[PDB]
């Protein structure tokens, strides 16, 4: 319904805190069933699907929805990839609204190893990427990039103005064009400090296609990123690479550990 999933229903009223899982980059909150067959029996969990805007202007739209569902508390925020960020800006904006929030659990929701800065340079120097790889694949010389008016287009109208150039079926349209922009929406995250616990699934490295697009993914820090704005981070190293930390056998590590910290709220409440 709208941007919700429901994955397992809660029951008509008491049964256990939901998880709230929220979309990866490119995705649906789908890619959570390998994790919820690794939570406690009747576990409720309910997606959050893809909405427009910056991440605090999405989180604007997920956290009533949020309180709507939960009331009070207790909230239960998951996320792998993307979904990692927009569980944590919920939890900001449900913490602000005085609401209690006990889990947040970003699954190898991992920073840049240094800083992407947002200027007119590295728009130069992205796009002059792209190009490159669009000439070695597409196998075609392309002219001078028009930076002057790449550089004062948002997110959103860069991809348009690529692909008038291109001019490609709408549903492959459609997937590239989220893919880049929830990416570019990681890449442009300012986080904000949050003074609840956060738990880090860390994997060993971000995959190569994900390198080759943005380099200052090749190196993690221990605290993913996080340590400077989370006081109370704790992190769980589940190694491989990025985009097998959401599937078996490696989920199953992330469902034990998520596991009991999901039960000793249930005793926290009783
Ligand atoms: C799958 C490779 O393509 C990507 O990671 C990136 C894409 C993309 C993916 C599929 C289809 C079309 C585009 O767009 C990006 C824009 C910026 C950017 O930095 C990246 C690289 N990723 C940013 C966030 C990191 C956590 C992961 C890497 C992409």
């Amino acid at each position: 319904d709208g941007f919700v999933r429901t994955l397992r229903a809660r029951p008509e009223a008491g049964g256990k805190v939901p998880v709230f899982v929220f979309h990866p980059a490119g995705g649906s909150t789908v890619v959570y069933e390998p994790l919820l067959g690794r939570l406690p029996a009747d576990t409720p969990m309910y997606g959050f699907e893809r909405v427009e805007g910056s991440i605090e202007e999405r989180a604007q739209q997920y956290v009533p929805k949020l309180i709507e569902m939960q009331g009070d508390g207790p909230y239960v925020l998951v996320g792998w990839s993307l979904g990692g960020v927009l569980a944590y800006a919920c939890a900001i904006g449900l913490r602000r609204l005085g609401k209690d929030v006990r889990f947040v659990g970003l699954i190898d929701a991992v920073r840049a190893g240094e800083e992407i800065p947002q200027t007119k340079e590295e728009i130069r120097k992205r796009w002059d990427r792209y190009a490159a790889f669009a000439e070695k694949t597409f196998n075609v010389t392309i002219p001078a990039i028009p930076y002057e008016q790449l550089e004062e287009l948002d997110d959103e109208g860069q991809v348009r103005f690529v692909l008038d150039a291109v001019s490609i079926p709408a549903g492959i349209i459609e997937h590239q064009r989220t893919s880049y922009l929830d990416n570019r929406a990681i890449d442009t995250a300012q986080i904000q400090p949050y003074d609840g616990h956060v738990t880090l699934y860390m994997a060993d490295r971000y995959h190569d296609d994900a390198i080759m697009f943005e380099p200052r993914y090749a190196v993690r820090q221990p605290d993913g990123g996080w340590g400077e704005y989370v006081s109370d981070l704790e992190v769980v190293p589940i190694g491989g690479e990025h985009i097998q930390a959401i599937d078996e056998p490696i989920i199953a590590k992330v469902g034990e550990h998520m596991s009991r910290a999901l039960g000793q709220i249930e005793a926290d409440r009783t």
